[PDB]
């Protein structure tokens, strides 16, 4: 059972997204004790953004971009996109081609909106519940 946002919702629920977000856009236990995106958040908790514009906000952090994109290959950057905002893997090359084209020529922001305004994340996610690796699941919220 996911997370759900909605209007009047509590500040615990709203902290529980910003960890299950970022868990999901970083993977292992994300970057905090640091400046971050506290632009982001106030966002989120004004409810200002919706949670598809902030976990977009989240995966176009420079502190996911130094450690993934940095201290790894861009291929398996991209592949680390799919896990994370999609919650799937890139195995075909066209596929990874595609989205390497699409940070080269539009990018960093572009590959990366390409997750979040994809019709597989809209629809499934929505713009209200947050997106999680598709087998990891321990945080249930009843609506």
């Amino acid at each position: 059972m996911p997370l759900e946002w909605r209007a009047g919702a509590s500040s615990d629920e709203i902290n529980a997204i910003i960890r299950a977000v970022y868990r999901q856009v970083l993977g292992n236990d994300y970057v905090m004790s640091t400046e971050r995106l506290t632009s982001a958040e106030s966002l989120l908790r004004g409810g200002e953004i919706s949670v598809r514009d902030f976990v977009r906000a989240v995966a176009l952090s420079e502190l996911y971009r130094e450690k993934f994109f940095h201290n790894n290959a861009h291929n398996r950057f991209i592949e680390l996109n799919f896990k994370h905002l999609l919650g799937r893997a890139p195995y075909d090359q066209a596929e990874v081609a595609a989205h390497a084209a699409t940070y080269h020529s539009h990018g960093y922001d572009a590959d990366i909106n390409s997750y979040i305004d994809s019709a597989e994340y809209t629809e499934s996610f929505g713009d209200n519940v947050v997106p999680y690796f598709r087998g990891l699941e321990h945080h249930h919220h009843h609506h």
